[PDB]
């Protein structure tokens, strides 16, 4: 349901209502936010720092 992409661009949007859920679907899975195949692979940038720069 939530990948890279779509998180990016939720988050970037700064709108906290398409993202819930999010905690459930990602623990049911036994996931974290700080993987690497759910990261940015270029430079390690994760959902807190584009948080931040697309404030």
């Amino acid at each position: 349901v939530f990948n890279r992409p779509i998180l990016f661009d939720i988050v970037s949007r700064g709108s906290t209502a398409d993202l819930d859920g999010l905690l459930p679907f990602l623990l049911t899975h036994k996931k974290r936010l700080t993987d690497e195949e759910f990261r940015e692979p270029s430079t390690g940038k994760t959902c807190l720092p584009k948080a931040l720069l697309n404030l």
